[PDB]
C-alpha cells in the first residue's frame, strides 16, 4: 500500500497473510473454512496466516492453518487478469474471535464513489521498494467505469473496477494482491492488477466480487 497508513493490529480482523515459506498475497476469510484472493496469487504449499499484524514476529493472535485445496475461478485468464479470483479452503475451520474474524460477501454491487477499506502488506514506494512489516490501510473511492476504462482502453472487463486517486500518491501495489477492498461492510474487491504503483493516470483495477456470488456459494456449498 502506497500512501496509507498503519491500520493497527487485528483491527483488519478478517486480511489473511498467504505464505509459501514467506508472504506473497493477501486474501479475505469469508468463513471459517474459507479464503477469497485472486487466482494470479496461484501457488502450491500455501499456508494461510489469520491474526497477523507484524509478519516477521509472533505476537500471540496468529492462526496458521494450511490450505488443503485453492480453486482458481474456471474462466481466470491470465493474459487479460480477467476473473481474477480463487478460493482456498483451509485444512482445519480457523477459530472466530475477534481478532479473526468473516467479512460479509456482497449481494449488491458497490456504488462508484463509495470510499473503501483496501489493506496489505505490499510495497509502500511508488518509485523503489520497501515491504513493511506491519499491515498497512487505505481508504480509497471507487472510481466510474467510465474513468477506468479510459485509464486503461481495451483492458477493463465487467469483471474489473478501478479504485483510487488519478493524481497518484495513494495506491495499492505488488504484495497487496489477492488482499480486500471492503466497501460498506462487504469484500467489494480483490486487488488484482495495474500499471506500476500510485502513478498518476493509472489508478488500481480491482476484481469485481460481486459479479462471483454465485460461484462462490456454489463452490463452497460443493468443497
Ligand atoms: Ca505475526
Amino acid at each position: 500500500i502506497v500512501g496509507g497508513y498503519t491500520c493497527g493490529a487485528n483491527t483488519v480482523p478478517y486480511q489473511v497473510s498467504l505464505n509459501s515459506g514467506y508472504h506473497f498475497c493477501g486474501g479475505s476469510l469469508i468463513n471459517s473454512q474459507w479464503v477469497v484472493s485472486a487466482a494470479h496469487c496461484y501457488k502450491s504449499g500455501i499456508q494461510v496466516r489469520l491474526g497477523e499484524d507484524n509478519i516477521n514476529v509472533v505476537e500471540g493472535n496468529e492462526q496458521f492453518i494450511s490450505a488443503s485445496k485453492s480453486i482458481v475461478h474456471p474462466s481466470y485468464n491470465s493474459n487479460t487478469l480477467n476473473n481474477d479470483i480463487m478460493l482456498i479452503k483451509l485444512k482445519s475451520a480457523a477459530s472466530l474471535n475477534s481478532r479473526v474474524a468473516s467479512i460479509s460477501l456482497p449481494t449488491s454491487c458497490a456504488s462508484a464513489g463509495t470510499q473503501c477499506l483496501i489493506s496489505g502488506w505490499g510495497n509502500t514506494k511508488s518509485s523503489g521498494t520497501s515491504y513493511p512489516d506491519v499491515l498497512k490501510c487505505l481508504k480509497a473511492p471507487i472510481l466510474s467505469d467510465s474513468s477506468c476504462k479510459s485509464a486503461y482502453p481495451g483492458q477493463i472487463t465487467s469483471n474489473m473496477f478501478c479504485a483510487g486517486y488519478l493524481e497518484g500518491g495513494k495506491d495499492s501495489c505488488q504484495g497487496d494482491s489477492g488482499g480486500p477492498v471492503v466497501c460498506s461492510g462487504k469484500l467489494q474487491g480483490i486487488v488484482s492488477w495495474g500499471s506500476g504503483c500510485a502513478q498518476k493516470n493509472k489508478p488500481g483495477v480491482y476484481t469485481k466480487v460481486c459479479n462471483y456470488v454465485s460461484w462462490i456459494k456454489q463452490t463452497i456449498a460443493s468443497n
